[PDB]
RNA sequence: AGAUGGUAAGGGCCCACGGUGGAUGCCUCGGCACCCGAGCCGAUGAAGGACGUGGCUACCUGCGAUAAGCCAGGGG
């Protein structure tokens, strides 16, 4: 994961405000998604749960430090 | 016609072995003292808190809806 992880600081950090927002949307459904499921039993990868819960962390943390100037 | 042994419901003392109870000894993640060092925080919202936060979490710790963690530099 940690290889996988030291994209998105770039493949996230190259977007914008509006291209985010959207992005962690998307991010925060599957999130929903997940804990659905295990309430019913599927999903147990829980190691799925708590690495989608970070990723939105640092999508945020990104977006974060773009609104503070820019264009 | 004489006689002092003897019964132990229980009791008493001595011994043996246990039960209880946690003194004694060694122990120490703790406290105490003195001496250095360092000495302020907050509406950029303090001190202290409430509630929440884990795939399953009662409590403590850590965190704050980015919730046992997020970004970057440094050490390893
Ligand atoms: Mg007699
Ligand atoms: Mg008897
Ligand atoms: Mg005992
Ligand atoms: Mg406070
Ligand atoms: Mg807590
Ligand atoms: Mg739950
Ligand atoms: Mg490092």
């Amino acid at each position: 994961k940690l290889s996988e992880v030291r994209k998105q600081l770039e493949e996230a950090r190259k977007l914008s405000p509006v291209e985010l927002e959207k992005l962690v949307r998307e991010k925060k459904r599957e999130l929903m998604e997940l804990r659905f499921q295990a309430s019913i039993g599927q999903l147990s990868q829980n190691h799925k749960i708590r690495d989608l819960k970070r990723q939105i962390a640092r999508l945020l943390t990104v977006l974060n430090e773009k609104r503070r100037q820019n264009a």
